[PDB]
C-alpha cells in the first residue's frame, strides 16, 4: 500500500477498505488508466458545440481546432479558466465572510462579533478608513462594505491587491496592466475572453490570467483578514494530527471544507453539548479537522487534524466517524456513498454545495447556534447506533505545533529585537543561517504517492537551511509526517536553521526550538505568507523578485492551486509545481510560463515531477536570488 | 459542396478555396473526425489535475470520476460552466455599453450621445428612476449606474430580470430561488460550485444553472436597452444580404463581432471618408456586416449583411475584402491566417480579444473618430494594393427587410388598433390565423450543413401559420435564403399567416405584406423577443408558460447559445436545440432538462437533430399551448 500513500495510518485503512470491498480514490484512479493524453497535455477544447477538438502533440492531423484555434490558444484558454475557477472559490469564501461580518455588526447575527479589534483597526488603517472617534461597529461596517466593493468595478482598483503589496510591486504590475479592477469582474472577463471566437493570442490570454490570479490573491487576503476579525488572529498552539486523534468512546465529528463560518461555531457549541453527549454514553464530543476548515480551527483553537485531501475517505473507514460536517471545496463526493457502508452521517450546510445522498442542514448565520445543535444531535444519534461495535482507529498520530500567523511570527521575532522585529530574520538570511524561504502550498494528488513530494523536497531544503512555511494540505502532509514537532529539529534541520529556530524559541520561553516547519494556516492564509514576504521586501527596500523566497505546490490538484501558483509567479516568486499542469502540449505557452514571464513579473514556474530534482531546482532558484543580493551561498 | 453549406455563394467560395489550397472550417472539421465521444456526450471532466476523468457511456469501467463525481454531476457541471461563459460574454458586452453611456453623459466621449431620449425615459420609468424635472444627462447617468449596479450584490436583485418579466413569472422564479443577485456574482458562483469537491447534486447544480441563465438574460436586455439609447431604437429598414453585397470597385470593410460601440462609429465615419476613398481610385467605402455587429448596423442603418457564422472565411476568399474590423465573440481565429493568402487587413480593437498575426488598433470611446479614421485608412491602403487584380465575388444576394424592434412591431400593429396595439396580434392567435410564435436564435455549426435546419424548420412552421421571428445568425440564415423578402410570402406562408402579414403591411402604407420572418436583431436582441412575449402575457393576464410561443436554436454552437436556450426554458418556453449538447451521457440530467423542469418553470428543452422531426415537435408544443388556452388547433 506504500505506492498509494506514504502515511502509515492511511495504508492501514486501505487494507481495511480492500478486505471490506469499499472502493477508494486510488481504486477509481486505477480504473481510469490509461488517462486521456489530449486532456493531460492541454490539447483538448470543448468551448463550443463544434467540439470536442483535440490536437495531436506530434505527427499528423488534427493539428488545429475547427475554428482555427491553435495549440497555444487552446492551452492558454484552458489554463485561464482554471485560474478563474480558483479565484471564484477563494473569493466566494471571502464574500461569505464579508456578509457574515456585516450581519454581525448590524445586529443580525448575534453568534458572530468583532473578536480581533486590533486587527480590525489595522485593516481599516491599511485601507484608508478613518478610525479616530469611530465606534468599532461602524469601522467594521465600513471594512465589510470595502470588502464587498472589491468584487466589482469602482473608482479604485481592488484594494485587497493594491494596499497589500509594496508600491514598487504595484507599479510593476500596473505598468503591465495586471492590477484587477474587481474580483468577480475579472472572473467574468476570463470566461468571456476564453469563449469561442474571442481572445486568440497566447501572450494576451496569459496576461489576463495573471491579472485574474491577482483577483484570487485578493480573495485569499480578504478571507484571512475577515476570518481574523471574526474569529481571532492565530497565535501558537499545540495539538496532534492523523487518524489516531479519533476516539472510539467519543462522538467523533469532522469539520471538512474551507469556510469555517459554521465550523468555528461547531467548536464552541460542541463544548456546550458535553453533558448531552455524556448522557448518550459518550465521553463527549471530539471535533476533528479535515482539509482547510480543519486548518482554520486547528490554527485558532488547537482542534486536532484527522486527515487531509486525497486520504479523506480513510477517516470514515475507521468506523468511528459519527459525522462529517461539510461546507465547500475539496470534498470528494464519494463520501456520501461510503457513508452507507461506514455509518457516518455526512451533512452538507451550504446552499450551493450539496451531495446526493447526504443530509442537508440549512445553515444561516442568524441561526448558527440552533443549526449547530441540530447537526451535533445527528452526530450523537449516530454514535448511539455504533455503541458496542468494534472500530479500527490506527493508533498513529503526530504532535503538531502551529498557529504561526504573520502577527505571531513577528511577535516571536520581536523577542530578539523589540523595535525592529524583522531584522533578526534578515540578519540570518544575510549571514547564511537561513538560506531562503520556501512556502509549501496546495493539495495531495492521487497521481503522486501521498505526501511523497512534500516530504522529499522539504527534507532536502531543511538540510540546506531553508526556512520552510506551509499552508493547506501541504501543511497537512508535513504535520502528519512529524515536520511540525520541535522534537524533530535535530534530525531534519541544517545547523544554521537549527540555530535560528532554537534562538527564537528560547527567547519565547520555550526551552526548545520552533518547529522545523511553520504552519501559516489554510489555503486562503497563503495570504499570510504574502504579508510576511511583503514586509520583508519593504524592510529591505527591494521588490519581492529580489528576495530568496520560493513556493512549491508539490502535489497540486485543485483549480485553486493553479490560481495560487499563478499569483505566486505574478508577485515575483519562483514557483514549483510537482504535477503536470495541462500546458505541455504547447511549447510557446510553456516557454512563457517558465521563462519569459521572468521579464514581466520576475517570477516563473518550475515544472518538475521528480521531487529530488525539484529540490535541486528550488535551491538553485534561492541561490540565484542570494547572488543577486550579493550574499554568500 | 452542398453537403457543407446550402448557401450557393458559400459553395462557390468553397470551390475557390479548394483550388487555391486554402484550408477552411469544413476542412478542419473533416481532419477532426472521428471526434471524441466522451466529450460529445459530456462524460469528460478536467476540473482538477487528477484528471482527465472520463466515463464510458455503457459497459465496463471507468464508471465514476476519480473524486467520486458521477456521470450526472460531471454532465451538470460542464453544462453550468457553458451557461456561465455565455452569461460572461453577453453581459461583458452590456457592461462595455454601460461604461460608454456613462462616459458620454459626463463629457468624456463626445462621439457618443443620447440618441433615443424616449427609450431613456421609458427605461428609467421601468427601473423606478425619477424623470420629472431631471436633465436627460442626469437620468442617463442614473440609468448607467443602475446597469453597472446589477453586476454585483446590492439591496435589490438584478433589476434587468425583475423589472422585465411580469410579476407572476418573477414570483414563480423567486419561489424556486432562481432570481439572480448580481450578474458577475452568479458567474463566479457557478465557477465556484462546479470546481472540484463542491456541488455534487445534479438538481442543485442545474437550478444554479437556471439562475445563471437569467443573469445572461439580464445582460442581453441591458445590452439592447443601452445600445438603443446610444445608437437609436431600430425601425423597419430595407437592405440586402450575402456575398454579392461586396463591390469590386469599392473599399470593402466588414464589421464583425458583437459589440457595435465602434462599428456604429465606423458606419458614420466611413461616410465622411468617401472623398479620401475616391482619391484612392475607389467608388467609396462599402461597409458590410458579418455576424451580430453586422446585425446591429443592419437593424439601425440598413448596412448590408455579407455573411455569418460558419461561412465567415468565405468573404475573404473573394479577394475583395479589404478590411475585417473585429471586436469580440464568434470570430474564427483562422481569419488571421487566411488574410495572408487573401490580402485582407484583419484588425482587432478590444484589449481582451486579440489574434496572433492580426493588426491591433486600440479603440477608446474618447478617441473613437480618430480610431475609425486610422482603421479606414488601413482599409484604403489595402484596396490600392489590389487595384487591377481580378476578384471572385459571387453575384448572389437577397433582399432583406428588417428593423423589427419590439417598439417597431407594436407601432406596426397600432395601425390596426391605435389604443390597444397588441390586440390585433392576439385576435389572430385566437382565431387561428397565427398558430403561434417561434423565435429562431443562435449560430450555424459545422456539424450541420449550413442553414439546413433553420430553413427546413422555418418552412414547415410558416406553412402551418406560425409567426416566425429571428435573431443573430438564425436571422442570418433565414435572410440569406430569402425569408426576409416580402416577395416570398406567397410561396412560404400558410393562408392565415399571409392574411395577417398582408393586413399589417397594408395598414403601414406598404401595398404589400410584412416579410415572412421578422428580424428582431442581434443575439442580445433576443431580449426584444422577451419584451414582446412578456407584453403579450401581461395583456392576456397569463404567465409566459401558457403562451403558444416556442424557441429553436436549430444549429447552435456557442456557449452563448446554451445560455440563451437555458433562459428560454427558465422563462417558460419549449426550446428546441438542433445540435447535441453534451448531456446524453446522463439520463437523469437529460430527464431534468427535457421533462421535470416543466414542473419548475413550465419550459423545457426539445433535443432533436432531424429538422423535419424537430418541426413536428415544435408544432406539437405550440398546439399543446393552444389547447391549454382553449383555442382550436
Ligand atoms: S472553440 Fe474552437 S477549438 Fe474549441 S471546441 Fe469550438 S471549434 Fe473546437
Ligand atoms: S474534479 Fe473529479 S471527475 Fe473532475 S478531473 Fe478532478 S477527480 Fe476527475
Ligand atoms: S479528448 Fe480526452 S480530454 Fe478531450
Ligand atoms: S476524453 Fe475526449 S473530451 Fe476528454
Amino acid at each position: 500500500q506504500n505506492l498509494k500513500s506514504t502515511d502509515r495510518a492511511v495504508q492501514q485503512m486501505l487494507d481495511k477498505a480492500k478486505r471490506e470491498g469499499i472502493q477508494t480514490v486510488w481504486d477509481r484512479y486505477e480504473a481510469m488508466k490509461p488517462q486521456c493524453g489530449f486532456g493531460e497535455t492541454g490539447l483538448c477544447c470543448r468551448h463550443c458545440l463544434q467540439g470536442p477538438c483535440r490536437i495531436n502533440p506530434f505527427g499528423d492531423e488534427p493539428k488545429v481546432g475547427i475554428c482555427g484555434a491553435t495549440a497555444e490558444v487552446i492551452v492558454a484558454r484552458g489554463l485561464d479558466r482554471s485560474i478563474a475557477a480558483g479565484a471564484a472559490g477563494h473569493s466566494g469564501h471571502a464574500k461569505h465572510l464579508a456578509h457574515t461580518l456585516k450581519k454581525a455588526v448590524q445586529g443580525k447575527a448575534a453568534s458572530y462579533m468583532i473578536k480581533d479589534r486590533t486587527k480590525l483597526h489595522s485593516i481599516a488603517k491599511r485601507l484608508g478608513i478613518p478610525t479616530e472617534g469611530q465606534k468599532d461597529e461602524d469601522i467594521a461596517l465600513e471594512v465589510a462594505k470595502a470588502a464587498l466593493a472589491d468584487f466589482h468595478e469602482k473608482d479604485t482598483p481592488v484594494l485587497w491587491v493594491t494596499t497589500v503589496l509594496p508600491p514598487s510591486r504595484v507599479k510593476v504590475l500596473s505598468a503591465h496592466g495586471l492590477i484587477p479592477a474587481g474580483i468577480d469582474h475579472e472572473i467574468a472577463e476570463i470566461m468571456h475572453r476564453t469563449s469561442m471566437g474571442c481572445d486568440a493570442d497566447a501572450q494576451n490570454l496569459l496576461l489576463g490570467g495573471l491579472r485574474c490570479s491577482l483577483a484570487d490573491l485578493a480573495g485569499c487576503y480578504m478571507g484571512t483578514d475577515l476570518a481574523d476579525i471574526l474569529f481571532g488572529t492565530p497565535a501558537p498552539v499545540v495539538t496532534e494530527s492523523n487518524l489516531g486523534v479519533l476516539k472510539a468512546d467519543a462522538v467523533n465529528v469532522a469539520v471538512h471544507g474551507h469556510n469555517p463560518v459554521l465550523s468555528d461555531i461547531i467548536v464552541s457549541v460542541s463544548k456546550e453539548m458535553e453533558n448531552e453527549a455524556r448522557a448518550a454514553g459518550a465521553t463527549g464530543i471530539n471535533v476533528v479537522g479535515i482539509c482547510c476548515t480543519g486548518n482554520e480551527v486547528l490554527m485558532r483553537h488547537g482542534i486536532p487534524a484527522c486527515t487531509h485531501s486525497v486520504s479523506q475517505e480513510m477517516a470514515m473507514i475507521t468506523g468511528a466517524l459519527d459525522a462529517m460536517i461539510l461546507d465547500y471545496q475539496c470534498i470528494q463526493p464519494s463520501v456520501a456513498t461510503i457513508a452507507e457502508c461506514t455509518g457516518t452521517t455526512v451533512i452538507t450546510t451550504m446552499e450551493m454545495s450539496k451531495i446526493t445522498g447526504a443530509t442537508h442542514v440549512n445553515f444561516a448565520e442568524e441561526a448558527a447556534v440552533e443549526n449547530a445543535k441540530q447537526i451535533l444531535r445527528l452526530a450523537i444519534d449516530t454514535f448511539k447506533r455504533r455503541k458496542g461495535k468494534p472500530v479500527e482507529i490506527p493508533n498513529i498520530k503526530t504532535k503538531v505545533v502551529a498557529g504561526f500567523s504573520t502577527e505571531a511570527i513577528i511577535n516571536a521575532l520581536s523577542k530578539l529585537n523589540a523595535n525592529d522585529p524583522l531584522k533578526p530574520l534578515i540578519d540570518n538570511v544575510v549571514n547564511g543561517n537561513i538560506r531562503g524561504v520556501c512556502l509549501f502550498a496546495g493539495c495531495n494528488n492521487v497521481k503522486v504517492p501521498q505526501d511523497q513530494n512534500f516530504t522529499t523536497i522539504a527534507r532536502k531544503l531543511l538540510k540546506q537551511n531553508v526556512l520552510v512555511v506551509a499552508t493547506g494540505c501541504g501543511a497537512g502532509a508535513l504535520m502528519r509526517h512529524g515536520f511540525m514537532d520541535p522534537a524533530n529539529v535535530d534530525e531534519l534541520c541544517g545547523d544554521g536553521l537549527k540555530a535560528v529556530l532554537t534562538a527564537i524559541g528560547e527567547a519565547n520561553g520555550l526551552g526548545g526550538p520552533l518547529p522545523p516547519v511553520l504552519h501559516m494556516g489554510s489555503c486562503v492564509d497563503n495570504s499570510r505568507a504574502v504579508a510576511l514576504v511583503a514586509a520583508l521586501a519593504n524592510r529591505l527596500g527591494v521588490d519581492l523578485d529580489r528576495l530568496p523566497v520560493v513556493a512549491s505546490a508539490a502535489e497540486a490538484m485543485h483549480e485553486k492551486a493553479v490560481a495560487i501558483g499563478t499569483w505566486a509567479v505574478t508577485i515575483g516568486l519562483p514557483t514549483h509545481i510537482g504535477v503536470l499542469p495541462p500546458i505541455t502540449g504547447s511549447l510557446p505557452v510553456t516557454q512563457i510560463l517558465t521563462s519569459s514571464v521572468k521579464d514581466i513579473t520576475g517570477g516563473y514556474f518550475i515544472v518538475e515531477l521528480d521531487p529530488e530534482t525539484a529540490a535541486d531546482k528550488l535551491l538553485a532558484a534561492i541561490n540565484e536570488r542570494r547572488a543577486g543580493l550579493g550574499l554568500p551561498w
